[PDB]
């Protein structure tokens, strides 16, 4: 299509014009004073949001230079949040005051690019600064106040994602859904269980509910199917020797075998029961290694010259007690020494330089999780679906952020590190003027998320900042309480990584934004 | 479609309103102070560039005779792209000046055809200028410093390609791509090395991590799948009496094969691996051959009349090394002789000069990189998308006028070369006074670059420009440091080539156009 | 759909309006002086070219009358094109001096058809005496002469189509395509060259490619295919008996034959490659017999009493060298004597004097042109696709233009010519004043190009065609040099049957063209 040029300050002009449109557009959700955005849809009802990503998403401007603006500083968002999860709001902001006094510092007829540098450099030594003033976050009194602080808030999500990482582990796998009711419900899996229920209905036990319980239980591991049950002659006889009942995993197994399964198990001569195997292809047999080493058996496989007729007692594996229902398969206690289990989870630690970034680390976490670990699984409740929605966002991301706050440590929220910091770099320099014009500017724009938070409390910005920097340390403003004083002991507590990736982004979009010289796009 | 006809002085003067407007768009990128392009995308986000030929490649206008002309002079944007990879701007800005003074000499009654004919000339003339003002670069300092210049002055990516030239070689092949982290890296895989790992993990070395190294191996290589081992006996037992260890390579090997594998190699009779096909159809066939040379075996096919079975260890190959991981498989040094991966190199030298021209160079260029001259792969490092792309670009094209100058040589660059060649060429002359027109066209042009230059920087071009016509040699003025000097001894070189298809390209493409007298398009 | 209809004076007016408007688009490309055309394209970048027929074929009007008569021109400067390649300019000039000066003779109220008649009758006596004036054109200069001229006075393309028929030979065949470097570069194949590649990549020689060439080598040819290759027996034993290398060619050659020959030539017992056979029923047999008489060896044939197994050495083929690619097939020298090519010449030419005159000609001539007669690629350099394009053009249309020349003779260029024959035709009636009326048009017409020409170049026109007709002989205008003189030693030459064709066709559509007295067409 043919294409519609503009040059220098038109071009500027429209896109900062653009790029307010979003901010602004984005920028009312932002502090503990902040508020909702509803974005409609084109299929079903609206959606109530505060995450600044998804407002900033649904933006999009009908003049197409103020649309290119737009869409150029969503990036700043999208990243944001693909990289931590939280402080999308802060970095836009951030974008957009770095934007501003950038143009401004270009209608000086300073040169962009060398104001793009200075800008690079100050943010690079902000952030070796934000590395150093990073704290750790160990105990489950910081992590429930980030996840308070991420949930804009709400100490119900602190509490629950301190009582979910307190049990299943610091480092163990979470995940959250949409819940049945109307309270928040936490479901807790312990130990070793797995997908996959029993296949023939007719087993039943000591309880009724159709589930199966072993007494001192044997477990057996195959690769391939099966199809004889007079194949099963040396094992069977062997257990038929021993009394103790059976457990057997493979892909599957047909309908004679279980058929002989079920009548012999229903005249009462061994008792057994037959599951399917948990994954696919070399992931399975994968985990079935390990099923084996907390079992203390060793794997049979057909994909190695041990046949399924070779099998020995040592062979097969051994537990205490074992609990197979509908859906699920549970052991209790497998007989595999501490020493052993202890040298799996050494062996684990190999496996982690494969990613593959997160489905690796799911996975891993997944099979870990399976030995001495544990699952959890957080239930949001809410009344509508709207209420479901909003919440259970804003729940995943304080997962996130508590996660992000235990991997590289927090710093005192209420934008006041990045006061801080700025007034820790105020002696930073670069190779020429204009660069440290570029300097100024990116430290200028480090006290915009304060300010922004101050402002959308009505309360004078300008002058809550001036009284912060006038301060040292975690000094900083209370805005919920309107009181000043420690940010760490009132509980304010940002990510470190959060807040260094929002930096980063927006310094980086902003820095090449500022560039601008020319544009074109398709003619209306 | 009917035809709307324009003759004369408005045609003309129509078509450079169009060549004005792409070249104004296309101006603005030019030079160390030069600025940034942003064009809109019909899908997603916009793309910032400082690449002349994208922002060319965008431009379309409404007028049908406009378009006629901007249409036409992209084609010299691209054209230098296609040749050099970079100084297309310069190749445009030349273009604008020709058409500009030309369209003139025209509309001072002068014959067309001889401006033509006297620009030809002094470009040819030119050119033979230049290939002799020519220096060569060898060394890794000036290759560090034209890198860093085609990278608008970011001395990372000459220190960068200085390494990478180094390791792999000035004629060894470079490829490079979008990096994961923030910060560049760069990873040099020497010998063969490519995709698929081995199958099963169960056999293993010395080493962990799975990965099985070799001491002088034997290795095997087959088209089709197979299903016997015995059929096999011919060559494993022959292995048996050598005790040197062996390894395999087809599209798969089977269960059951994998089975008698597995078990051999931890019986400890003889340690063997097996590895997937790497390509697909012809491609992994055409890198059999060089993987069967570089060992010094003979290849077997099964479309041959030489069988599964027949198997003899003369066409078998042999290596002093061999390492194979889970994902990859790696030779360091194949037994086969110097003078048989020379004849390949010169065999594929030969396969890639013939195939055209896009798809095909990436998979050649794969199956060149593969021998005795390692690879090495430049992962760009961006905080954003938008960085990323604009950044690899850069970089690429940086790559490019690297190769470029170490194939032509350098000259001193500001475009000084061009006002010396064209003060070289005052006493050329043609047949008549129109053609003499012609050459003063050409030569009066050549002073665009460097102005152009400076009027980017806001400094008066025109003084600027004479200031260094009274000076000798590399004598000229850096924009950077606002400064006059010894260009080389300030490290601003342009490669020869870059310059040379830059002056042709525009002389040819402006050369033509000026001689137009009629133009017909579609009814708007 | 309904019509609009148009009568007499109104009609002749619109109609006479398109003319113009086609033959104004036109002539501002004919001459030495002569100024370029650029035609849009609807898909890629537009043409720049001075070829009448190209810019012609674009013309369309909107005005659907006007759009008639144009469109109705159009078939000069087409057929012209497809008759002779160069002169179409001419022609169209032509064309218009007569519609013009026709119209004016029929609003004087003179009879149509009698106009038709008169412009028939002078046109006729003016062919006969082109054909008296007509001066052959056989010497190395003079061609190149033509070809220069036809080339827009390039002497390159002269002296290179003189080169290329000089090496080839006056009888032999000449292509041109685009050349990949800068520079023109011509390439000449001697010695029997058709299409049909190896049918197998996997047999190599001493040069790369794939290409094999032969050393001494022996040629064997079949009607038939083959599926068995033990009953070759009395041909291969021979060979592995003499050691010598072995072509073949036949209808095809299946695969496993196939694989034992190319298994055959990697073992290196016998070294022989395989092509397919030239041509299809009729005349694949008709040229093998061709072959077979150069070679030396007889022609073996199933359709004949001969079999496939009974094979001598005398039967066989032999030649000096052979040279086999991916598409085509090159023998360099057979050891036929030079008697034998004769005779078969002698017997294409009894099959020449045959009925089918068109399709049959060129196959002829074709086959006869395998023989000594060479074949020469021109490969046209330029710097970019625009100027390749052109030049291309110019080159194909210049060397029409010579073989035309060479084929009918030459005449003095400038348009001298036609007014001589005019001049010549001054005494020449008709059968009533109407038709005196159509001659004097032709005459007056025919002044038509030598006047543009100047009309070009920015003279009067009227004086310098007084002053050229004042003259006699060959005396003419030339005006590049801008002086008069003796045409012929000037080097203007052209090509008899190229103005020949222009007059002829001018003069028939014309002069059906001003029979007009109702125009139909669709209504708007
Ligand atoms: N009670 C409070 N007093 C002072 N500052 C607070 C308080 N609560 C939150 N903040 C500050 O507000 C910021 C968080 O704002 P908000 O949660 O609205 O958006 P965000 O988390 O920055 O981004 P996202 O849109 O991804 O949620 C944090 O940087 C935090 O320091
Ligand atoms: N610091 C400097 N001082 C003087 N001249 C410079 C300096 N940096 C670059 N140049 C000149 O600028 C030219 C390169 O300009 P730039 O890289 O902006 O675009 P380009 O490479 O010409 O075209 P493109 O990159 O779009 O293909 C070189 O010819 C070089 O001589
Ligand atoms: N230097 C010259 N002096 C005089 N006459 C010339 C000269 N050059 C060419 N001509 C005349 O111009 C005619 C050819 O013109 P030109 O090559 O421009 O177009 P054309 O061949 O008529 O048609 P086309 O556009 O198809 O090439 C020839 O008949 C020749 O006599
Ligand atoms: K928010
Ligand atoms: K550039
Ligand atoms: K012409
Ligand atoms: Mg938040
Ligand atoms: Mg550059
Ligand atoms: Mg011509």
């Amino acid at each position: 299509a043919a294409k519609d040029v503009k040059f220098g300050n038109d071009a500027r002009v429209k896109m900062l014009r653009g790029v307010n449109v979003l901010a602004d557009a984005v920028k009312v959700t932002l502090g503990p004073k902040g508020r909702n955005v509803v974005l409609d849809k084109s299929f079903g009802a609206p959606t109530i949001t505060k995450a600044g990503v998804s407002v900033a998403r649904e933006i999009e401007l009908e003049d197409k230079f103020e649309n290119m603006g737009a869409q150029m500083v969503k990036e700043v968002a999208s990243k944001a949040n693909d990289a931590a999860g939280d402080g999308t709001t802060t970095a836009t902001v951030l974008a957009q005051a770095i934007i501003t006094e950038g143009l401004k510092a270009v209608a000086a007829g300073m040169n962009p690019m060398d104001l793009k540098r200075g800008i690079d450099k100050a943010v690079t030594a902000a952030v070796e600064e934000l590395k150093a003033l990073s704290v750790p976050c160990s105990d489950s009194k910081a992590i429930a106040q980030v996840g308070t602080i991420s949930a804009n808030s709400d100490e119900t999500v602190g509490k629950l994602i301190a009582e979910a990482m307190d049990k299943v582990g610091k480092e163990g796998v979470i995940t959250v859904e949409d819940g049945t009711g109307l309270q928040d419900e936490l479901d807790v899996v312990e130990g070793m269980q797995f997908d996959r229920g029993y296949l023939s209905p007719y087993f039943i036990n000591k309880p009724e509910t159709g589930a199966v319980e072993l007494e001192s239980p044997f477990i057996l591991l195959a690769d391939k199917k099966i199809s004889n049950i007079r194949e099963m002659l040396p094992v069977l006889e062997a257990v038929a020797k021993a009394g103790k009942p059976l457990l057997i995993i493979a892909e599957d197994v047909e309908g004679e075998a279980l058929a002989t399964l079920v009548v012999n198990t229903m005249r009462g001569i061994v008792k057994v029961a037959a599951v399917k195997a948990p994954g696919f292809g070399d992931r399975r047999k994968a985990m079935l290694q390990d099923i084996a080493t907390l079992t203390g058996g060793t794997v049979i496989s057909e994909e190695i010259g041990m046949e399924l007729e070779k099998a020995t007692l040592e062979d097969l594996g051994q537990a205490k007690r074992v609990v197979i229902n509908k859906d699920t398969t549970t052991i209790i206690d497998g007989v595999g020494e501490e020493a052993a289990i202890q040298g799996r989870v050494a062996q684990i630690r190999q496996q982690i330089e494969e990613a593959t970034s997160d489905y690796d680390r799911e996975k891993l976490q997944e099979r870990v999780a399976k030995l001495a670990g544990g699952v959890a699984v957080i239930k949001v409740g809410a009344a509508t679906e709207v209420e479901m929605k909003e919440k259970k966002a804003r729940v995943e991301a304080a997962l996130h952020a508590t996660r992000a706050a235990v991997e590289e440590g927090v710093v005192a929220g209420g934008g006041v590190a990045l006061i801080r910091v700025a007034s820790k770099l105020a002696d930073l320099r670069g190779q020429n003027e204009d660069q440290n014009v570029g300097i100024k500017v990116a430290l200028r724009a480090m006290e915009a998320p304060l300010r922004q938070i101050v402002l959308n409390c009505g309360e004078e910005p300008s002058v809550v900042a001036n009284t912060v920097k006038g301060g040292d340390g975690n000094y900083g403003y209370n805005a919920a309480t309107e009181e000043y004083g420690n940010m760490i002991d009132m509980g304010i507590l940002d990510p470190t990584k959060v807040t260094r990736s929002a930096l980063q982004y927006a310094a980086s979009v902003a820095g090449l934004m500022i560039t601008t010289e020319c544009m074109v796009t398709d003619l209306p």
